[PDB]
């Protein structure tokens, strides 16, 4: 009943193509909210970046790829005000990047 959703990061760049990925739940509404939170536990666990770092970095977003070809950018250093949620099943894949 779950589906990985392939995911990269980019703080200060590598010279891999990493096959990570996260569990979502198949066929799931979610949140942006939701999807930054699963985000800050990658960033901590694979990268060593808090949340704290995050307040202290310049910019740093999240983009969710749809399998349509559009995207949605959002600001990690904002607020989510949008009550529009988004089926797992829906997203090709999610990019971090952290200045
Ligand atoms: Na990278
Ligand atoms: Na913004």
């Amino acid at each position: 009943s779950t589906i990985q959703i392939p995911y990269t990061i980019t703080v200060n760049g590598t010279s891999q193509n990493i096959l990570s990925s996260l569990t979502f739940n198949k066929n799931q509404n979610i949140s942006y909210k939701d999807i930054e939170n699963k985000v800050k536990s990658v960033l901590y666990f694979n990268r060593g970046i808090s949340d704290i770092d995050l307040r202290l970095s310049k910019q740093a977003e999240y983009t969710v790829h749809f399998k349509n070809g559009t995207k949605r950018v959002i600001d990690l250093k904002s607020g989510i005000y949008t009550a529009d949620l988004i089926n797992t099943s829906d997203i090709k894949a999610i990019s971090v990047n952290v200045d």
